This record gives C-alpha cells, sequence and structure tokens, in this order.
C-alpha cells in the first residue's frame, strides 16, 4: 500500500540487501535498496545535520550530511518525484534499531515546499522549522514510539530514563499538514528540508539510521520495520 521516497542515513550496513559495506547515505524510492548511495562517516556522539533538496525543472533529489570539522558527504539522485507520489503527502522523520541500536534524536527539523505558477505573483508555499520540541506537539503526528519533550527534543527511537539507547525499536514524526508537491498550472516546485541529530550508541556498531521520508498522507509504520527497514517499508524489496 504505502507509498516512500526518503533520503536514507543507515547507520549499519545489511550487505545482503545491498547495503555498502560501511555507514552511508542514499536516496530511497519505493525501496530500502537505496538506488544511489555514498559513504558516511557518522560520528558516534556528535551532532550532524543533514540537508535535502530537489525541483521540479531538474527532477534531481540530493542530499549533504555533515558534521563540524568534517567533510561532508553528498548523494544525487535523478527521478521525476510527481511520477512516483501522490499529488498531496506528508513529510516525516523516521528511524530505527534491532539487535543493535542508537539514540536517534532530532535537534531540530526545518521544511519548505513551494509551488510556483504560470499566473503573476503565484508562490504557494509551507514552511516550518522545530528547533525545540514541546511535549504535546499538536502540529506532529507522532507514531510508535516516538515522542517530544525529551530535553526539548524528538525522540524517534526508545529510551530509558537513564539516557541510552534500546533496540527492536521504530518510530516516526510526521509535520501534521499536508504539502502539495504538485499543482496543475506548476512551472516550477521546490522543496527543502533540513534537520540536526544525535546518534550515540555505547558500541563500536550502532544500527540502524535515520531516514527523512515522504509519503502518502495516511502513511503508517509498517510491520517489522524495525531494524534494517528504517520504519519505512514492510520487506527488503
Ligand atoms: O507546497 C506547499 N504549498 C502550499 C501549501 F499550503 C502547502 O502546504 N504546501
Ligand atoms: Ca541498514
Ligand atoms: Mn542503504
Amino acid at each position: 500500500a504505502d507509498t516512500i521516497v526518503a533520503v536514507e542515513l543507515d547507520t549499519y550496513p545489511n550487505t545482503d540487501i545491498g547495503d555498502p559495506s560501511y555507514p552511508h547515505i542514499g536516496i530511497d524510492i519505493k525501496s530500502v535498496r537505496s538506488k544511489k548511495t555514498a559513504k558516511w562517516n557518522m560520528q558516534n556522539g556528535k551532532v550532524g545535520t543533514a540537508h535535502i533538496i530537489y525541483n521540479s525543472v531538474d527532477k534531481r533529489l540530493s542530499a549533504v550530511v555533515s558534521y563540524p570539522n568534517a567533510d561532508s558527504a553528498t548523494v544525487s539522485y535523478d527521478v521525476d518525484l510527481d511520477n512516483v507520489l501522490p499529488e498531496w503527502v506528508r513529510v516525516g522523520l523516521s528511524a530505527s534499531t534491532g539487535l543493535y541500536k542508537e539514540t536517534n534524536t532530532i535537534l531540530s527539523w526545518s521544511f519548505t515546499s513551494k509551488l510556483k505558477s504560470n499566473s503573476t505573483h503565484e508562490t504557494n508555499a509551507l514552511h516550518f522549522m522545530f528547533n525545540q520540541f514541546s511535549k504535546d506537539q499538536k502540529d506532529l503526528i507522532l507514531q510508535g514510539d516516538a515522542t517530544t519533550g525529551t530535553d526539548g527534543n524528538l525522540e524517534l527511537t526508545r529510551v530509558s530514563s537513564n539516557g541510552s539507547p534500546q533496540g527492536s525499536s521504530v518510530g516516526r514524526a510526521l509535520f501534521y499538514a499536508p504539502v502539495h508537491i504538485w499543482e496543475s498550472s506548476a512551472v516550477v516546485a521546490s522543496f527543502e528540508a533540513t534537520f540536526t541529530f544525535l546518534i550515540k550508541s555505547p558500541d563500536s556498531h550502532p544500527a540502524d539510521g535515520i531516514a527523512f521520508f515522504i509519503s502518502n498522507i495516511d502513511s503508517s509504520i509498517p510491520s517489522g520495520s524495525t531494524g534494517r527497514l528504517l520504519g519505512l517499508f514492510p520487506d527488503a524489496n
């Protein structure tokens, strides 16, 4: 049923399902088997930052992930998102753990979307920026194990009081309002997403990752989408 486009920060290589032999970024059209990837030098415990972009002229989805003091990693993939995704969509952040685990912690998240038409002065827009997550955050649809307000943060995966991550966990956060990505009289459509995070683990091998995703508006966590499926897909096809 559900329909997914996402940019994965895969902290654990499941090389039997096409993950490279290390931590990587990647771009998932309707399949966790990333159509493109590139190497990611994840840093256990540092605050990393993620920049997603597309426009309907270039029909290319490109992302850049960047720790301070450090080189960025970038990946891109040419796709017409209008030939993939429904005309109305919800955007979100997903992450997960299996028998390996990490903190999956959003410190900030900031979407922008524009439709500009043939007409004079006719942009249509939605921005949001969260630098501080509330306990009762009514503009976010929290799903599965995702919680807010903990040091004013979004906790995609489960954490215990003391402050360390639980395995076999999946959670997502979706912005309450739909996003129009296409309109008949569109001449350029665009979107960018930024978000910062703190993946952290007591282990040399953390799993599984964080995705920023764009989905149908009724999208929900598919069964057994813990671990390698990142809360996005029900299987690995
Ligand atoms: O891309 C968008 N344009 C206008 C809107 F109101 C919205 O939610 N999304
Ligand atoms: Ca993986
Ligand atoms: Mn991958």
